[PDB]
């Protein structure tokens, strides 16, 4: 299997906070650490393919966003991780392969990739966490 | 006194220009150097606290935005400074403590922190200036 | 000729893709490489001068955006050569990274960015052109 980068990069930002939470500036996604229970939604990643009627749509995470089997958001401190599962809201079939999440069937898919906490992680340190995904296509 | 970071970070960007001012791309805050008179408004910082009914809301400036006693926006050259005062528009009571601006009373405050020029600085070199504040809470 | 920086910096981003193009996150400008024919529009750059009734409006490109203007890949090798021209067809001049207006006045308008020479072999990637507002004097 091989990923060909071809499309834009979307960067999911999450701010983890304590119960008392102070939003400063533009609205962005924040969650308290008590909200980080297994399967809790973090946020959506919008996806739209064009010209892929005969290709398999895929997303590849940055190198520091996957440590095999698993995807995770990385802290700005380059240390703390928030493990997540990613899943299309339409329940179509996709596969995870070494940092690549690709759709099992060809077609110019459009949808939402939901990001959810993978295992309870209510001890996640407050800070700013990111997951970077780049669009492209997969082959075989 | 101790600040607990718990919330998002808002970055105020200011572009200082000459009289002939050429805005390129999307709207951002720009002011001519002649406009940097004592008390001149630079811009607002929106703040919204949640789950802090029993805590004191606070903002902490980045290390390079305060040189005790005083807050300032820092140039991208990391040299030039524009000193400012920050004050809530509702005139509520806050205290400054070594880079932290905290509310005197507990409660989930929402409001606007205005940034104002602290002393005439019409000789400010044209450039891009920033002040970064992070939401959290204080104690005592 | 001298450029005085005085105004904001606008950054034009272009994502070059293959035919099968996968957009992730919020809308941004993307073009397949087959779209990069000579004169193909890349995107506009809005410009608005104030207080320059007696000055010549100008834009200065970042050092890594002119040799000829070009967008530079995020990897820092690949270049997409372009020409910039105001949509209103007003008269401007290029001087070593500076694009300045031939007459004084607080011009407002759109600086169009167009492909300069066929470049359909442009590697996929993220390309940027950074322009800073200010004014020109001889």
């Amino acid at each position: 299997g091989s990923f060909t980068p071809s499309g834009t990069t979307g960067t999911t930002k999450l701010t983890v906070t304590e119960k008392c939470q102070v939003r400063v500036g533009d609205l962005t996604v924040a969650k308290t650490r008590g909200q980080l229970t297994d399967a809790a939604p973090i946020g959506p990643v919008t996806v739209q393919a064009l010209g892929c009627d005969a290709r398999q749509v895929a997303l590849k995470a940055d190198t520091d966003n996957f440590e095999q089997g698993k995807f995770f958001l990385i802290s700005d401190n380059n240390r703390d991780k928030l493990y997540v599962n990613i899943r299309p809201t339409d329940n179509s079939a996709w596969t995870t392969d070494n940092g690549v999440f690709y759709k099992n069937d060809v077609g110019s898919w459009g949808g939402i990739i939901g990001i959810y906490v993978d295992g309870q992680q209510t001890n996640t340190p407050p800070g700013n966490y990111t997951l970077t995904l780049t669009g492209g296509y997969w082959a075989k």
